[PDB]
C-alpha cells in the first residue's frame, strides 16, 4: 500500500481561510468529490484517487482545521464544517457531483445531498455516520474509550493533551499496521496540541444514545432521505467493521434503493487503509452508468 502523497496542492479562499485540496483528472465531466473524516485528511484517499483520476476529475478537500487547510479558532462543530464545505463547493463552481464519503465526510456529504438532491449523481460510502441509538449499538471494544472521549475533562486530556485520536484510535481501527511514514503524514497537521480541537469536537458530535440532540435529528433527516432516494449507492463494508458491522451492511443492501454492496474483507473503520485497491477499482468501474441523465 502506497505511503506517498503525489498530488500537487491547490488552495481556495473560503470564509477568510485557505482550504487545501487535491484536484486531478479531466476537466469536463462529472467530478468525484472525496470527503474524509476524523482524524484524517485527503491523505486517506491517496491510494483510491489513482483508480478514478484516469476517467473522472477527483477533488479531495482537507476539511477546515485539518490536513493542509488553515486552522481558524472555531469550535469545529458540525455546523462549522457544513459552512466551510458548502462554501468550498460553491467556490469551485461545482454543479453535479458524485460523492465518495467516510465518517464525518459522510455526514457532510449526506447532509449536502439531502439539501441538493438534484446535484448528486451517485454516492459511494463506507463506515458512515447513522444514529447509534444506544451505547449497546456501539462496538464493545471501543465503548469505554469513546465514552471517555465524550467528556469535557478526560476527553480533552486524552485527545488534545495526549493526541489519543491520532496515536490510539486511528491505528487501532486499521487492521494492518500503519507504518511510521503513514503515521507521520497523519500527525503533521496536529503537531501543536492546541490545533487538535476538531479531533475532540468530532467524537462529541457523533449521534450516540440521543446526544447531541441537534446532530441526532440532522442525521435522522438525511437517513430518511437516503432510504427514499433513487440515487445510485455503492456501499463498501468490512469485517468486523465499527460503524457498519456486516449485518448492518446486509440490512442496508436490502433497504437502500439502487444500492450495490462490496465486501472488502477485513476492516474496522479506516477501510481505505486496509483495501484501497478494491475500493478504488470498484468506484472506477461503477461511475460510467451514473452519467446518463
Amino acid at each position: 500500500i502506497g505511503t506517498g502523497f503525489p498530488f500537487d496542492p491547490h488552495y481556495v479562499e473560503v470564509l477568510g481561510s485557505r482550504m487545501h485540496y487535491v484536484d486531478v483528472g479531466p476537466r469536463d465531466g462529472t467530478p468525484v468529490l472525496f470527503l474524509h473524516g476524523n482524524p484524517t485528511s485527503s491523505y486517506l484517499w491517496r491510494n483510491i484517487i489513482p483508480h478514478v483520476a484516469p476517467s473522472h476529475r477527483c477533488i479531495a478537500p482537507d476539511l477546515i482545521g485539518m490536513g493542509k487547510s488553515d486552522k481558524p479558532d472555531l469550535d469545529y462543530r458540525f455546523d462549522d464544517h457544513v459552512r466551510y464545505l458548502d462554501a468550498f463547493i460553491e467556490a469551485l463552481g461545482l454543479e453535479e457531483v458524485v460523492l465518495v464519503i467516510h465518517d464525518w465526510g459522510s455526514a457532510l456529504g449526506f447532509h449536502w445531498a439531502k439539501r441538493n438532491p438534484e446535484r448528486v449523481k451517485g454516492i459511494a460510502c463506507m463506515e458512515f455516520i447513522r444514529p447509534i441509538p444506544t451505547w449497546d449499538e456501539w462496538p464493545e471494544f471501543a465503548r469505554e474509550t469513546f465514552q471517555a472521549f465524550r467528556t469535557p475533562d478526560v476527553g480533552r486530556e486524552l485527545i488534545i493533551d495526549q493526541n489519543a485520536f491520532i496515536e490510539g484510535a486511528l491505528p487501532k481501527c486499521v487492521v494492518r499496521p500503519l507504518t511510521e511514514v503513514e503515521m507521520d503524514h497523519y500527525r503533521e497537521p496536529f503537531l501543536k496540541p492546541v490545533d487538535r480541537e476538531p479531533l475532540w469536537r468530532f467524537p462529541n458530535e457523533l449521534p450516540i444514545a440521543g446526544e447531541p440532540a441537534n446532530i441526532v435529528a440532522l442525521v435522522e433527516a438525511y437517513m430518511n432521505w437516503l432510504h427514499q432516494s433513487p440515487v445510485p449507492k455503492l456501499l463498501f463494508w468490512g469485517t468486523p467493521g465499527v460503524l457498519i458491522p456486516p449485518a448492518e451492511a446486509a440490512r442496508l443492501a436490502e433497504s437502500l434503493p439502487n444500492c450495490k454492496t462490496v465486501d472488502i474483507g477485513p476492516g474496522l473503520h479506516y477501510l481505505q487503509e486496509d483495501n484501497p485497491d478494491l475500493i478504488g477499482s470498484e468506484i472506477a468501474r461503477w461511475l460510467p452508468a451514473l452519467e446518463h441523465h
